[PDB]
């Protein structure tokens, strides 16, 4: 149950260079680069559930560590992929040549997506239950 809980949106950065180069439609970036989107995670052992939502965007994934998995992506594109724990605390996965680290320290949810130069953080914290 690591992971479990509700998080929202502290701070983040990058996000509109991020979302440009990886298609994100543009009207879609500039109603989304100051949401503070929630992130609901349900872990079970290996197996979570994460729905994000930024303003009537809703994402639901699920995947097992260690094993293939279909994530739906920022753009609506669905990859294959494997996603791995590094840690009780860390999640870390790569698609589309974009290397995403999710850390959580007690209440405070880091995500990390690096795509070449680009880095794009996001900081997230516990919001209730
Ligand atoms: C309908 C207007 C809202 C605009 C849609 C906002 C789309 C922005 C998507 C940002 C989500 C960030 C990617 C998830 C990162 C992660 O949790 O792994
Ligand atoms: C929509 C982008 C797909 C995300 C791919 C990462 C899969 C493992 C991480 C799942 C937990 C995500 C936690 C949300 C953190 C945040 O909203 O910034
Ligand atoms: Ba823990
Ligand atoms: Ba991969």
């Amino acid at each position: 149950s690591s992971f479990s809980g509700k998080y929202q949106l502290q701070s983040q950065e990058n996000f509109e260079a991020f979302m440009k180069a990886i298609g994100l439609p543009e009207e879609l970036i500039q109603k989304g680069k100051d949401i503070k989107g929630v992130s609901e995670i349900v872990q079970n052992g290996k197996h979570f559930k994460f729905t994000i939502t930024a303003g009537s965007k809703v994402i639901q994934n699920e995947f097992t560590v260690g094993e293939e998995c279909e994530l739906e992506t920022m753009t609506g594109e669905k990859v294959k992929t494997v996603v791995q724990l590094e840690g009780d605390n860390k999640l870390v996965t790569t698609f589309k040549n974009i290397k995403s680290v999710t850390e959580l320290n007690g209440d405070i949810i880091t995500n990390t997506m690096t795509l070449g130069d680009i880095v794009f953080k996001r900081i997230s914290k516990r919001i209730g239950t």
